[PDB]
């Protein structure tokens, strides 16, 4: 029984070439083997020359590529074929699989071949593989008619499998000669030649996604070399790929334009836009769309070929292996009969691996395909949202506010939820197809039970659609109580040396905590209806599965328990609960889009803005229709003026500027204009200032270069030097909005020295120095504004009620009634009555996340938490045995026995399940509460000093989008993460059990999925802070263009702003394709790994099953686990990158929670210093030397020096030096290192500072109302008496106000007093000093303040020496802090000066140089 080559039957018969040369069967093969092993000797030394830029790829070849991968299919299946016929008989017969394993490697190296060709564009030396196609088409041509000589027909399979693969030679034939054709390189005496794409030729474009090969399309093989360069280094923004053309945001935008203008030209709808949404998107994206959803479809259906491998494997697995042969013998060849070919059990295995190596590559393909489409809509739809910014008008809309925060929530959310939508278009085409095949076919598998458990899923989708309603309106109401919680917390630290200094930190924090735990209890409703929904999720299969056995055992009783039928029921129900729950979400996502649709329609058929200066008719409105709001304009101001322009108080100033600028629609007059019939850029400056949130130097120089000189003048007229010097950083601070608050003077002048730096042959001011209340700035400013407008030779415009200069030296003109009345000489006024106003890099945080747990939980919950977990685990392991062993012991033949624990184990299951949806939100809840608690205690015992270091933007985003992250994140990502983790880790042990040798193929398996899991957490951070940190400028740009409008519309500077919109939206989107890819790659790489698993796992499991014998019941357990073990991995991936991304900013939570300091501590004895601390006003500070951080400069040194009783000290000094550092040490409020600071006597180094903050009153120098009642906002802590506080509130200031309240003494302070007065603060504090006994009041000066709100002060001063007596004020405002009793000078931080009596001080040098 030797080794033959070809057969040893019949004694080497087989090797007679009798009966002529090719009617030989083995001759043939013979001649099938040449051409490849022909192939392999003829590109080996190519291609290991090879292993030993650009691209371009062959026109035509993703046929090729197609064709390549089915003939890699069909030869597969020609060895099963192979593999069972040689193995039915007694001898080898080595001629029925030795030719299609060597057709099979011939063809894998063909395209690695073509790819290594493909690479190096030389078409030339793949005409050696075209002389190879030619070869095996012609000798498997040979072969098909042999067989059709020999009379074999359709009925054997080998037949239809050699003329499947010789239509597959002709097929891939006709594609080399297309090539040929093509490419015209053979026998052509001029050679086509094509040049690789711009993308390519930018060389700054890594995404090469739409311009690589096929396999790489599959696979983002492209991928894996940035995942693992992303380990080295970081990815910045410069690593990021550019917006290559088909990509980029200014193509699609063309493309959409495009679509826009032939629905537009179609239709031509005016009160439409809906339909014309829609065919504009349909027709612009269908191209891509479609594409997904066929790729989707085609998923779902090779995606419900997978229970039928398990059907056929475990029904042939229980009939015996009986028969194992083909009944066709021709000519001694064994011919594999088709139902004994799909019969087989190792052939349907391989057919199971290769379709679902099929089936999850076009999921993700489709996912990945309706992802770029999606990137795609959000880039040309926000690009056409910025097109309609660029042309809305204001007037024409009433709340311009309100709607541009409205359009920019609409562009944000709106677009956000567009995209959402075209994420998740193919679902509503496939999860539908997805339902009815899984309903049809396991009615097929199994029966009417089989009906019962589709009526149970059928009604376990409007559960979760009306959970997740109910869900949708808890969250909006607890996200809108929060809102009101978030406001006390802003209001909670924008005070922080107001509360601690008033004594209001119990009070304010009892106010944030009632609003707290009132959310708490709106949060907890939450978590209840969004635990229901969990418990739903997690206990329809197990209801499903239960009411289906029990229906086909107890109620049908018609057949036997089928286990392949059973388990194919179960894999079927897994593929069908899948798209279920997902698909009342798809449904909210589509009514959410058909609303976004809606709003943008309305938004974009809105009204735009419109199609030397003279101006001859005269009539200007803002409505489209009736009331001209500015008429009669007959103004000419040619080029070479400085035309000041004059009128009453809101007599049509701006109005007649905004005419200028083209900005009001005019109904009557024409418009000349000659530039030295187009628009030049007209400079201008609004009455509201506005400023770029970007740097000062950014918002001055505005997208121009910048030169010193202009600069420097700038500076110097608008006072902006000290301006700079006032900033930290001057010309690189962030100024306006979203940065450093500045003030309205400021603003006008950064705004003014913009307009002024422009460099435009015209330039209009409407009032800049209207808000400047600095008269000598703004004289300065005047006078500097006419010398550079002067020197600079250019027209300009200034329209205000400045009539220091404007009846002077200007070419004026006044706006009478609205109307312009004359525009000529100064004595034209002089003449009209209008002159006597004239003449008048870490990995993971596991540190933080087990203190979150730990600080969290309780071990008697964490406990029941994991237990709970476990148990539910281990009961839907103990239902899939118990499942496998009652469908075993039943075709073997205790039935109802196990039919009744099988009910007793689903029952337990979702007992379990409802208890582990219960633990979850308790433990969430439970966390959420404590966390906040300790957030809230830690943040209330805090120093001054800590909240002048860290800023309030820091501690509020750590404690609110935090708090945000810990109260509707973490809960759903840990529930996600302990059931995706835990039902893999029961999935593989369970394929362990069943195939013994599955944790030998794991282990090496487990260490690829490590790594990767490793690497693609390193790379998916990165990419998720790039897509946040990309997403906020956009909306910032969003903000900025909406905010400062008519500016941009005025300087005709549009276009710049549109290309940085466009690279705004360019950046944002190629890192949200990236972050998409790269969750594809790892999805698509972990598909693999578990496509292997099943592989070898099938494989083990039959071979253990046809001679060891095993509870086949096992086996098909097995499978259905490596099936739900390939999409655990899924979930558990994408649950730990979410786990990791949202427990960082709880791992900044508990950081900012471990900053504490400044503990109150009273050493003394406390029975008799506070109460003997009123009224007696005697602080001695002995020598007392201060610091704040100790580090370089102390300023109080040896400072022996006593306020008396009675003399209320106001001793002011240098600002820079000692008058701030002596107010705020003189309230404990400072580090005094050393001395003695005595308190009316007492030691004020051991007191209570709740009692010491409470008994020693002060005065500020911005003051604040703290928002409440009126009773609140006067005394909350104290709440003495109504009387007092109307003689508070009477004797100060105000009472004119106080008693014309609506409230009284209980009407709610509107959040600071928004509108009441900037002196009814300095009256609250007056109200505070009287109140609360104090006989102190420590007072700063004011910043900014009238002179007879400064002498009404003084008069209130002067009331509460009569009431008080004791004060110790300091004034850089030296001049009225004159009246006093002893004064201190201290300069450069010493106790250089001190007079006791004011007259010695307006006697000695130094004092009166500070009285000067
Ligand atoms: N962009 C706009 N949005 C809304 N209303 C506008 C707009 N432009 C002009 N109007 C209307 O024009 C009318 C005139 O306002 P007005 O002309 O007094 O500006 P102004 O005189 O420059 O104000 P001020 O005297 O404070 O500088 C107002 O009713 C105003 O609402």
């Amino acid at each position: 029984m030797p080794l033959a080559f070809c057969g040893t039957e019949n004694h080497s018969a087989a090797y007679r070439v009798d009966q002529g040369v090719l009617n030989n069967g083995c001759f043939v093969d013979a001649l099938n083997v040449v051409p490849h092993v022909f192939l392999l000797f003829i590109t080996f030394p190519i291609l290991f020359i090879g292993w030993g830029s650009t691209w371009l790829h062959f026109p035509g070849h993703n046929l090729r590529w197609i064709l390549t991968f089915i003939l890699l299919f069909v030869l597969v299946c020609e060895i099963a074929e192979g593999i069972l016929s040689d193995g039915v008989t007694e001898s080898r017969h080595l001629h029925l699989y030795m030719p299609a394993g060597m057709a099979f490697m011939a063809a894998i190296t063909s395209v690695v071949y073509y790819h290594n060709i493909e690479t190096s564009n030389f078409p030339k030396l793949l005409i050696a593989l075209l002389i190879y196609w030619t070869l095996a088409f012609i000798t498997k041509t040979i072969k098909f008619v042999k067989f059709y000589d020999h009379a074999i027909g359709f009925s054997q399979l080998r037949f239809c499998l050699t003329g499947l693969l010789v239509i597959l030679y002709g097929m891939l034939l006709l594609v080399e000669v297309n090539v040929i054709r093509v490419r015209r390189y053979i026998f052509f005496k001029t050679p086509r030649e094509v040049k690789p794409p711009e993308d390519l030729q930018d060389l700054g474009v890594r995404f090469l996604q739409p311009f690589v090969n096929l396999l790489s399309k599959g696979t983002y093989w492209w991928m894996n070399a940035f995942i693992k360069t992303a380990h080295k280094k970081p990815i910045d923004l410069r690593a990021i790929a550019k917006l290559p053309i088909a990509m980029r945001a200014l193509t699609n935008y063309q493309r959409l334009c495009v679509a826009f203008d032939a629905q537009a030209r179609k239709d031509t709808q005016s009160p439409q836009g809906a339909r014309a949404i829609w065919r504009a998107l349909c027709h612009a994206f269908g191209r891509r769309l479609i594409l997904s959803s066929t790729f989707r479809i085609l998923a779902d259906l090779l995606g419900f070929a997978g229970p039928l491998c398990i059907f056929g494997i475990v029904d042939h697995l229980g009939k015996e292996n009986h028969v194992f042969q083909p009944k066709t013998q021709f000519l001694g060849v064994y011919f594999v009969s088709s139902q004994e070919f799909l019969g087989n059990a190792y052939v349907l295995a391989v057919l199971l691996f290769l379709a679902l190596l099929l089936q999850r590559t076009f999921l993700q393909a489709s996912y990945y395909v309706a992802i770029e489409t999606g990137i795609n809509l959000r880039g040309a739809i926000q690009t056409k949202i910025y097109n309609k910014i660029m042309h809305m008008s204001t007037s024409n809309l009433s709340m311009g506010e309100m709607t541009a925060g409205q359009i920019c929530n609409l562009v944000a959310i709106d677009t956000n939820q567009l995209m959402w939508f075209f994420f998740l278009c193919p679902n509503l085409w496939t999860m539908p197809v997805q339902i009815i095949v899984g309903v049809i076919l396991l009615y097929y598998i199994l029966g009417v039970s089989a009906l019962i458990g589709a009526a149970v899923i059928i009604l376990l989708a409007p559960v979760q659609y009306f959970v997740a309603t109910k869900l949708s309106q808890a969250q909006r109401t607890t996200l809108e109580h929060s809102n009101e919680r978030l406001k006390q917390t802003n209001e909670m630290l924008r005070g922080m040396k107001l509360l601690k200094l008033y004594a209001w930190e119990s009070i304010f924090c009892s106010r944030v905590e009632v609003t707290r735990r009132k959310e708490m209890t709106s949060l907890r409703a939450f978590a209840v209806y969004t635990s229901i929904s969990i418990f739903m999720n997690t206990a329809i299969p197990i209801a499903a599965v239960l009411i289906t056995f029990v229906g086909h055992v107890s109620f049908f009783k018609e057949s036997d328990l089928s286990p392949s039928v059973a388990f194919a029921s179960l894999s079927l129900f897994h593929i069908l609960v899948t798209p279920l729950f997902l698909l009342s979400s798809v449904v909210r996502s589509t009514v959410k889009a058909l609303v976004s649709v809606q709003k943008l329609s309305e938004f974009l058929s809105s009204a735009e803005i419109r199609e030397c200066v003279q101006i001859i008719g005269g009539f200007f409105t803002w409505t489209p229709d009736g009331i001209p709001t500015l008429s009669n304009i007959t103004i000419r101001i040619p080029r070479g003026q400085l035309t000041m322009i004059v009128g009453q108080v809101g007599c049509g100033k701006s109005s007649l500027l905004l005419a200028t600028l083209g900005e009001m629609q005019k109904v009557s007059g024409a418009v000349f204009w000659n530039s030295n019939r187009s628009r030049g850029p007209v400079a201008y400056a609004s009455q509201k200032p506005w400023l770029l949130n970007a740097t000062v130097e950014e918002n001055i120089t505005f997208e121009s270069p910048f030169n010193k000189q202009r600069y420097k003048m700038v500076i110097e007229a608008c006072s902006l030097q000290p301006d700079i010097d006032i900033l930290p950083h001057g010309d690189q601070t962030q100024i306006g909005e979203r940065g450093i608050n500045l003030s309205g003077g400021q603003r006008q002048r950064i705004s003014v020295a913009r307009a002024l730096y422009q460099q435009t042959n015209v330039v209009f001011l409407d009032d800049p120095f209207s808000a400047l209340d600095v008269h000598l700035s703004d004289h300065l400013m005047q006078a500097g504004i006419l010398e550079l407008l002067r020197d600079d030779k250019r027209t300009v415009v200034l329209v205000t009620h400045k009539l220091q200069y404007l009846p002077h030296a200007d070419w004026i003109i006044a706006m009478k009634d609205g109307t312009i009345q004359r525009e000529g000489t100064l004595k034209d006024f002089q003449r009209s009555e209008c002159q006597l106003f004239e003449h008048w890099q870490r990995a993971k945080i596991p540190w933080r996340a087990c203190t979150k747990y730990l600080s969290s939980a309780g071990i008697l919950l964490l406990s029941l938490l994991v237990f709970s977990q476990l148990l539910k685990h281990m009961v839907l392991v103990a239902i899939d045995y118990w499942l496998a062993k009652w469908t075993d012991s039943a075709l073997v033949l205790d039935q109802s026995v196990y039919a009744m624990v099988f009910t007793l184990l689903c029952s337990l299951g979702i007992v379990l399940c409802l208890v582990t949806s219960v633990t979850v939100e308790w433990t969430g809840l439970k966390v959420a509460k404590r966390l906040h608690r300790s957030l809230l205690n830690r943040i209330i015992l805090a120093p001054m000093r800590f909240f002048e270091t860290t800023p309030l933007g820091s501690i509020l985003n750590r404690f609110s989008s935090d708090c945000n992250t810990i109260d509707q994140h973490i809960p759903s990502t840990l529930e996600c993460l302990s059931r995706s983790t835990l039902l893999c880790v029961s999935a593989l042990t369970v394929i362990s059990y069943v195939t013994p040798v599955f944790l030998v193929a794991l282990l090496p398996l487990a260490v690829v999925c490590y790594f990767i899991q490793k690497y693609f957490r390193v790379a998916s951070r990165d990419l998720q802070q790039l897509d946040d940190t990309t997403q906020l400028p956009l909306v910032s740009h969003f903000a900025e263009t909406v905010e400062g409008l008519t500016t941009i519309r005025a300087f005709r500077y549009e276009a710049r702003f549109q290309q940085k919109l466009l690279e705004y939206t360019d950046s944002n989107n190629i890192a949200s394709l990236f972050l998409t890819a790269a969750n594809r790659w790892l999805e698509v790489c972990m598909e693999y790994i578990g496509a292997c698993v099943v592989l070898i796992a099938a494989a083990t499991s039959i071979s253990n099953s046809l001679h060891r014998e095993l509870s086949a019941g096992l086996v098909g357990l097995g499978l259905t686990y490596a099936l739900m073990v390939s999409n655990y991995l899924n979930w558990m991936v994408r649950n730990l990158a979410d786990m990791e991304i949202q427990l960082g900013a709880v791992k900044r939570i508990h950081a900012l929670l471990k900053t504490e300091a400044e503990s109150y501590e009273g050493l003394l004895a406390p029975s008799l210093i506070p109460k003997n601390w009123p009224d007696q006003g005697k602080i001695q500070i002995q020598n007392l030397s201060v610091r704040y951080d100790s580090s370089l400069k102390p300023v109080l040194k040896h400072v022996n020096t006593l306020i008396s009783p009675g003399q209320k000290i106001g001793i002011c000094g240098r600002t820079g030096s000692g008058k701030s550092s002596f107010s705020l040490a003189f309230f404990r409020m400072v580090d005094m290192f050393e001395g003695r600071i005595i308190i009316d006597g007492i030691d004020i180094a051991k007191l209570p500072l709740h009692t010491l903050r409470s008994r020693l009153s002060i005065i500020l120098q911005d003051p604040v109302l703290f928002s409440g009642t009126i009773r609140f906002n006067l005394d909350p802590e104290k709440k003495c008496s109504d009387s007092t506080l109307w003689e508070a509130l009477e004797i100060a200031q105000l009472k004119l106000v106080v008693k014309a309240l609506p409230g009284g003494l209980d009407a709610i302070i509107t959040e600071g007093g928004e509108n009441f007065s900037q002196g009814q603060r300095q009256l609250f504090c007056l109200a505070r000093a009287f109140v609360r006994k104090t006989s102190i009041f420590i007072m700063d000066e004011a910043t900014a303040s009238i002179d007879m709100a400064t002498e009404n002060i003084l008069q209130k001063v002067v009331m509460t020496a009569f009431a008080d007596r004791t004060v110790v004020t300091i004034a850089h405002r030296v001049h009225t802090i004159l009246s006093a009793d002893l004064v201190m000078v201290l300069k450069r931080g010493a106790i250089l000066e001190f007079d006791k009596p004011e007259t010695l001080l307006s006697q000695k040098d130094s004092v009166f140089a500070s009285f000067v």
